[PDB]
Parts: structure tokens; C-alpha cells; sequence
């Protein structure tokens, strides 16, 4: 029973365009809104036309297929299907008070990936750490500092045009986690030896589907697939340095725990990989809220 809210803040990313106020009993598609008006806008970015965004709906030659893999553009949602209604998707979380695309160049879903890489932090002697509240060893994973709002966060970004989600998870980890666009070449083998030995054992998609983003409209939105790849001995990130991307300011194991403040909602996903992988969470039992 809770609507998406980042998607129906105001001002919409990169504009002051403010988007018409939608009560939460009518976020639903299904609540009829016959006086629904919502105000309409698409970046010049993506109205100008560029290589990772589609046409105007009204395009002559545009011709879509929604719901399907149309060409190098995956348009299924990993949610299953989403309405066509005058022409163009609608968004399958509900009414955001704005159509068209925003800063989104896809209609429909715009999928990105997060690849979560984790592994048990480790002392001196290459031993587990338990946390004594949980009784849990305590796992980390590689995330990244932001550099536009200086956030951390999983290290993934936007699907490439007919990229498959898989390249994206290997690529984004390896540039932004590893700068791997600027290392010794050759040395740039056995960052792809490694991480296709960690990429190739087994995985655990952790979600798939709509992402509650302020960059969402009635008939665009965000969605990713968050797939976690955990090294149990350490022995494959064990040598292999972090090193930021130039997209991002910082790069660095991070415990593991509800404490966590990360950005957009990759703590959600952290949270179910140490349920999967069985780590610590809970840092405090309030347990002083009941003994004397
Ligand atoms: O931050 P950018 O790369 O611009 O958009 C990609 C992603 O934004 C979030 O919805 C997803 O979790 C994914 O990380
Ligand atoms: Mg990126
Ligand atoms: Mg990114």
C-alpha cells in the first residue's frame, strides 16, 4: 500500500518544470481521473535526438514494440506488461503528474544495472569477522562515492544500446570500480580473468523491475536488474585494487549493516543480500528499550 514518491517530486531533475499534484487514493491508473492533467516535458538533451534516445512518439517512421526486445532496444519490463495507452507506455507504478520523458531517452522502461560484489570482511590473518549481536560474519561490498552528489552507491548505471544486462554488470564494475579504461593494458586481461571467474560462478539476482526514481513520468521510467556476485574465500578480489572511475569520487569496501545510507534505493538491495548470503545486520538490538 505505498505509492512510488520519488517519482512525483518536484522540481523534475535538471529543470524547474513542477509536476501536477497527484493525490495518493489516484496514483493508480485504475482510480478513474477524468480531470487528470498532467504537465508535459522532455529534456532538450533527449528531444535533440541523441544515439540512446528514441524518436517523439509522433515520428513518422517510429514504430515501436513495446513489451518486447525491438532491435538493440529492450522495451519488456522485468515487471511483465505495461499498458499502451494513447500511443505510449504507461507507467506501471502509477500517475506521476508529468508525460513524456524527462531526462529518460526510452519510453517505456530505461533499464540500467547494479552489480553488487561482495565478499566476508577479513582481518590481519584473512579470518571472518563476527558481529557479536547477530552472531553473523560481517560481508562487504564494493561501492562507489558519487561524484555529482557525492552518495554512495552501488557502482551501476544505464543498459548501452544492444548491450546485454550482463556486459553492463561486467563493464560498469570494471570502469567505475577498477578504472579499468585506464590500466596498464594487458594488466586489463587479468582484471577480465578475474572478474570472469567472479561473473562466471554462480550469482544471485537479487531484483529486477521498477525503480522508484525522481527521473520518472507517466511514460518512462527507470527499472534495473541487481545481481550479486559473492567471492566466499576472498581469493579473486583478494588482489585486485579499487580503483574510482572518473565518474566517481571514491571507491571502497563498505560493511555491511541497517545503518547503511546509500543512494536511490540500493540499500533495499544490500538488505536482501545479507539475508542471502546469511551477514550481520542489525548493529543495535534496542535492547536497552526493555532491560532495566
Ligand atoms: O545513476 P545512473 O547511472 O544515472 O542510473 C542508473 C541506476 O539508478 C537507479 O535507479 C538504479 O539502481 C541504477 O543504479
Ligand atoms: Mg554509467
Ligand atoms: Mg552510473
Amino acid at each position: 500500500e505505498n505509492s512510488h514518491n520519488k517519482a512525483r517530486t518536484s522540481p523534475y531533475p535538471g529543470s524547474k518544470v513542477e509536476r501536477s499534484q497527484v493525490p495518493n487514493e489516484k496514483v493508480g491508473w485504475l482510480v478513474e481521473w477524468q480531470d487528470y492533467k498532467p504537465v508535459e516535458y522532455t529534456a532538450v538533451s533527449v528531444l535533440a535526438g541523441p544515439r540512446w534516445a528514441d524518436p517523439q512518439i509522433s515520428e513518422s517512421n517510429f514504430s515501436p514494440k513495446f513489451n518486447e526486445k525491438d532491435g538493440h532496444v529492450e522495451r519488456k519490463s522485468k515487471n511483465g506488461l505495461y499498458e499502451i495507452e494513447n500511443g505510449r507506455p504507461r507507467n506501471p507504478a502509477g500517475r506521476t503528474g508529468l508525460v513524456g520523458r524527462g531526462l529518460l531517452g526510452r519510453w517505456g522502461p530505461n533499464h540500467a544495472a547494479d552489480p553488487i560484489i561482495t565478499r566476508w570482511k577479513r582481518d590481519s590473518s584473512g579470518n571472518k569477522i563476527m558481529h557479536p549481536v547477530s552472531g553473523k560474519h560481517i560481508l562487504q561490498f564494493v561501492a562507489i562515492k558519487r561524484k555529482d552528489c557525492g552518495e554512495w552507491a552501488i557502482p551501476g548505471g544505464m543498459v548501452d544500446p544492444g548491450e546485454k544486462i550482463s556486459a553492463t554488470l561486467k563493464r560498469e564494475f570494471g570502469e567505475e570500480a577498477l578504472n579499468s579504461l585506464q590500466k596498464t593494458s594487458a594488466e586489463k586481461r587479468e582484471i577480465e580473468e578475474k572478474l570472469h571467474k567472479l561473473f562466471s560462478q554462480d550469482h544471485l539476482v537479487i531484483y529486477k523491475g521498477y525503480v522508484d526514481d525522481p527521473r520518472n513520468t507517466d511514460n518512462a521510467w527507470m527499472e534495473t536488474e541487481a545481481v550479486n556476485y559473492h567471492d566466499e574465500t576472498g581469493e579473486i578480489m583478494d588482489n585486485l585494487m579499487l580503483e574510482a572511475g572518473d565518474d566517481a569520487g571514491k571507491v571502497k569496501w563498505v560493511d555491511i549493516n541497517d545503518k547503511l545510507k546509500l543512494y536511490a534505493s540500493h540499500s533495499q538491495f544490500i538488505k536482501l543480500v545479507a539475508e542471502k548470503r546469511d551477514a550481520h545486520w542489525s548493529e543495535d538490538s534496542e535492547a536497552d528499550c526493555h532491560a532495566l
